[PDB]
C-alpha cells in the first residue's frame, strides 16, 4: 500500500488580527506542520475560492491558437524575447498535456524602476485583449492581492513559529517589488491520453510531474478537487488528500537556506490522473535584493555558517535549474 500523508487543517484566520496569543498557537501548528511532512492546508482564510477556478476554466477552455502564439513565452514564439516567465505556456497534442498562464507583480509597468533598468526575472505582464475575454484581467489582477494578503499573513505566521518577530519575513514582501508569481495551470481530460506526457517513477508510478523541491519561500496553492500531489518520506512517498475549499502550503528552498534545513523544502511529485483539474499555484518570492541573514534554530546562540543569499540571484539560478532538471512546462 502507499500510505496517506498526515496534512493537518490549520485555521489561519488569528494572523489577521491582533490576539498575540491566538496568533502564537497558530504559529505552533506551522511549526509542528513544517517539521513533519511540510504541508499543512491554511482554513478560513477568506478568500473567495468558488470565484477563482470558474475564471480559470472559462479562460483556458475559450482561448484559441491564435491567442496562444500571440501571448507565448520565448520557449514557445522566438519573437517574444523579453517573455521568460510571464505569457503562455502551450500544450502540444500528442505529445504534452498541460498548459498555463503565468503572470507577475501587477506594478510592473514600462516606467517601474526595475523594468527600465532591465533587471533579470522583471517583466511586464503580457493580457489577452479584452473583448474576448471580458473581465479576466481585472480577475486576475485583484487575485494576485488577494493571494498577496494571505501570504502576508502567513509569513508572520512562519517568523512567529521560528522565534522571530512576526515582520521578520513580511518585512520583505512588499507591492512594489516582489517577484512572487501566479500560475493558472489546466490538466486535460484526454482520450486516449499521450504517452509521452506520463513519466514512470522509479518506484512504478505513473508521473505528471517529477520529483522537486519548490522554488519560493513558500508556495500557497489553490487545486481543484483531485487527488494528485505526492510528498516524499523516508518509509518513500505518501498520498497528499484534495482540499477544494482551503489552500496547501509548503515550504521552498529558500526557507531551508535561511533555517539551516529546520524547515525542509519537502520534495513532491505529481501523479498522473486523466482528469480535467487546476492547478493554481502562488509563489511567494522576495524583492530582487531582499537578503536574509540564515540562522539555527538548534542551536541555542542561533548561529549559522551559511552565507546570506540575495533572493533574485537565488530566484534565477532555480528556475533554470527546475527546466533543466524537469522539463520545459
Ligand atoms: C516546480 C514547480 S512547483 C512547478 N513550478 C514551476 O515550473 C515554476 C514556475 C515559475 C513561474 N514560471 C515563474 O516564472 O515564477 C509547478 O508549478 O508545477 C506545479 C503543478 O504541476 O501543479 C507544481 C509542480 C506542484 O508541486
Ligand atoms: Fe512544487
Amino acid at each position: 500500500s502507499v500510505s496517506k500523508a498526515n496534512v493537518p487543517k490549520i485555521d489561519v484566520s488569528p494572523l489577521f488580527g491582533d490576539d498575540q496569543a491566538a496568533k502564537m498557537r497558530v504559529a505552533q501548528q506551522i511549526d509542528a506542520a513544517s517539521r513533519d511532512t511540510g504541508f499543512f492546508y491554511a482554513v478560513n482564510h477568506g478568500i473567495n475560492v468558488q470565484r477563482l477556478s470558474q475564471k480559470t476554466k472559462e479562460f483556458h477552455m475559450s482561448i484559441t491558437p491564435e491567442e496562444k502564439w500571440d501571448l507565448a513565452i520565448r520557449a514557445y514564439n522566438k519573437e517574444h524575447q523579453d517573455q521568460v516567465r510571464a505569457g503562455y505556456y502551450l500544450s502540444i497534442p500528442g505529445k504534452k498535456a498541460v498548459e498555463s498562464f503565468c503572470y507577475l507583480n501587477p506594478n510592473f509597468t514600462p516606467d517601474h524602476p526595475r523594468i527600465q533598468a532591465k533587471t533579470p526575472t522583471h517583466e511586464v505582464n503580457v493580457w489577452p485583449d479584452e473583448t474576448k475575454h471580458p473581465g479576466f484581467q481585472d480577475f486576475a489582477e485583484q487575485y494576485y492581492w488577494d493571494v498577496f494578503g494571505l501570504s502576508s499573513a502567513l509569513l508572520k505566521g512562519y517568523a512567529l513559529a521560528l522565534g522571530k518577530e512576526e515582520n521578520f519575513f513580511a518585512r520583505h514582501f512588499k507591492p512594489d517589488d516582489t517577484l512572487a508569481s501566479v500560475v493558472l495551470i489546466r490538466y486535460p481530460y484526454l482520450d486516449p491520453y499521450p504517452e509521452a506526457a506520463i513519466k514512470t517513477a522509479a518506484d512504478g508510478t505513473k508521473l505528471s510531474f517529477e520529483w522537486h523541491e519548490d522554488v519560493s519561500l513558500i508556495t500557497v496553492l489553490y487545486q481543484s478537487n483531485v487527488q494528485n500531489l505526492q510528498v516524499e518520506t523516508a518509509a518513500g512517498y505518501q498520498d497528499i488528500e484534495a482540499d477544494d475549499t482551503g489552500y496547501l502550503i509548503n515550504c521552498g528552498s529558500y526557507m531551508a537556506h535561511l533555517t539551516n534545513n529546520y524547515y525542509k523544502a519537502p520534495i513532491h511529485r505529481v501523479k498522473w490522473v486523466n482528469a480535467e483539474r487546476q492547478s493554481l499555484p502562488f509563489f511567494v518570492n522576495l524583492g530582487y535584493d531582499s537578503v536574509i541573514d540564515p540562522f539555527d534554530p538548534r542551536e541555542p546562540n542561533g548561529k549559522s555558517d551559511r552565507e546570506p543569499l540575495s533572493y533574485g540571484d537565488y530566484l534565477q539560478n532555480g528556475l533554470v535549474s527546475l527546466i533543466n532538471k524537469n522539463g520545459q512546462t
